[PDB]
């Protein structure tokens, strides 16, 4: 159920700067999973979101989620495999039912919790909610693709 | 009242900076109604380095964001007018999204034109939708609700 | 040889890379003779935060640098073709500059233009000589020579 | 003795990408300090350090202290006062006794731990720890000043 | 009066990070000629693209480090080291002449401008010089430039 | 074998990359003895930006990872010489640092000299020690031990 950062970069084919998800605390396959990122002051996208005021992104936030999600949807059917992660792409195509309750700020543990709503071949939806100290911070469904690279 | 504003206006009127301020121009603008912008999509972007290396491709969610940050322009402007110095006390907020589709991938060289609509406003709070494009075709859809609140 | 490529194809042409770049799509190409292609111009570029601040204006010289990287392209297909692998066991580098003028400022929202022609060129060494546009205006005239050389 | 990052950014002079404290939890004047960072993938120093093995720099974890330190002291020195703070920088003066322990990488909450051991005037000498999940992954002494712009 | 430093400037020139590219001044005078220059070192963010396991500066952002040099001389010889006349005013670099690159800068060069005043008639200025690295000259070039009230 | 490298060479040994490749040129070298190397110091460094606005200073533990760098690449090539293909994998950890003192602030137009010289070497584990230098004069002075390792 732990996948640290190592883990994730053979998976995902994000990164810098937008791979925005640093570990993964549980994952169930078919079911569910928890998944997190630090915010930090050290984040390029601070410069601008906003000057003299850090707001993590509402819809980095929604990408986070969208990306823990298709960690889950690729796991499930595949598992840990590296090789067929590079012959995968994990795209999305619809989202829904986004809510932003909290702002999300440098210092925050930034926790997603998705589930699988439903799937059907390489058709997944997820959805779920972003979490700060226990705390809803966001809500949000998605679908997702998997398809061949 | 002005219907065309520039990199310059923009600046003056939304909070974004970079890497975050994703509009370069609006072409239309109709107070409480509408608004026609886009943002010219280039290699020469961070984003890029990461989505995804070979294979540049401009991020769904950030198409949103732009959406929004032309919404959020048009909102404030229907109720103020172009008015800096009240634009600086204020702050454009998501409150909700839903409805989104994506249908094309959006690439370097890809003119990003964001077409919103406003579909019910009451004082600061605004729900807009519609469409980005490129060359005509609709790449995404996307439906919002903002919250125009103080900066402090 | 086509006539149009994308992004795609110009990373496995140009050893060009991000802050680099300039050059997005290739929209005419006629082998040793010209080519037209652009940069899309957006506020989310680095070069900006200091080009100037509260004021963005795209760097004159690196107008010049994308009207060089688009004939290096031109060159290297001109000789080669569309091909990759060749392609990266070579670099272009700028040997002179000429006559360049700056007419218009090219600002976030412009689609930067480039319009080359093949003045002169024997191996390696090729002398491009041309324009940038912004909607059909001249915004900046060049010419240069360069040369592709190995690793 | 709770504050967060627009606290920190009206007392230290640093900024991105060299403001490495998101949050202080604890204060105690001329006593002691407790503060962190948290640590992202989605940081521009893990580009290059290193290529496909993300390992936060043992400077910066000192440096991160070293501004825990400067935070103390500004503090001590003239409570919480912004605007005597914009007129000054901090320097480093030494450095001793560090040990590094653990790799701290992305998914890390890295807390700082100083105390004072000696001070006078602008010129602050502290030393403590740097921990993750309560375990001490780095060891320093320092000693700091304090000048006008 | 002769020696200015990075502090000195960011007084005088708008430009900033990443395209402030004169790190300091050794020689000034006023109407005739500048020596500066810029540390070029690994570090830099264009050397991310320029080239991926080739780093070389860009030979235009060298000529714009001799433009800055000589809009720094320009703007000094008018009004002296001024902070408050220099955020009123800017220098539209008109032309860029005759340059010619000879040796490729790379990290742990220093990079020396060596400018002087061509002609100066009215708010226009005609510089040129060469940049050089250890004594050798590595690229040439002839530049000019507007001086106007900024906005 | 050499005692002059430059930045291609050093790209080849060292794993550090864009950041924090600190080390722009290798000036002398003695296997198992001493190094001296150093970087150019520009205003166009991103550090630069947060450290600090308006008064750029480069920050002292940079410096400190610009000596240990130096450091390395004496240790790894006193190790197996020249050899790009084993240097690929191995990375370098920071062990311990001691006795560092900071005399001169380092700005944009300076040339940082790193003078290395090994104190106690033993396997991977390399004691270094030296100072830092600008125009001859000491800026800083630092002690460190650092581990090579292989990428696991
Ligand atoms: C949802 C829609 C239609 C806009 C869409 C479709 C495809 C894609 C897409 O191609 N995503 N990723 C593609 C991709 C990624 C990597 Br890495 C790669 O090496 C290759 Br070939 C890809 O096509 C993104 C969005
Ligand atoms: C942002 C602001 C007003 C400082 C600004 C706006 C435009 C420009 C511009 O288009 N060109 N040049 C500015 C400029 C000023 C000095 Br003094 C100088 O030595 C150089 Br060379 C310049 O390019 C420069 C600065
Ligand atoms: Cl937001
Ligand atoms: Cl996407
Ligand atoms: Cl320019
Ligand atoms: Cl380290
Ligand atoms: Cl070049
Ligand atoms: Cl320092």
């Amino acid at each position: 159920s732990q996948f640290f950062i190592e883990h994730i970069l053979q998976i995902l084919p994000h990164r810098y700067p937008m791979l925005l998800v640093d570990r993964i605390t549980e994952l169930q396959a078919n079911q569910k999973i928890v998944a997190y990122k630090n915010i930090t002051f050290n984040e390029d996208v601070f410069n601008g979101h906003f000057p003299n005021k850090p707001i993590f992104p509402g819809v980095l936030i929604v990408e986070g989620m969208a990306q823990s999600g298709g960690f889950l949807a690729f796991t499930s059917l595949w598992g840990f495999d590296p090789e067929i992660a590079k012959t995968k792409i994990v795209y999305f195509m619809t989202i829904d039912k986004v809510k932003f309750r909290i702002p999300v700020t440098p210092g925050d543990r930034l926790e997603y919790h998705l589930e699988v709503l439903k799937h059907k071949g390489m058709i997944w939806q997820v959805g779920g909610t972003a979490q700060v100290d226990g705390k809803v911070v966001a809500e949000a469904e998605l679908k997702a693709m998997i398809a061949e690279r």
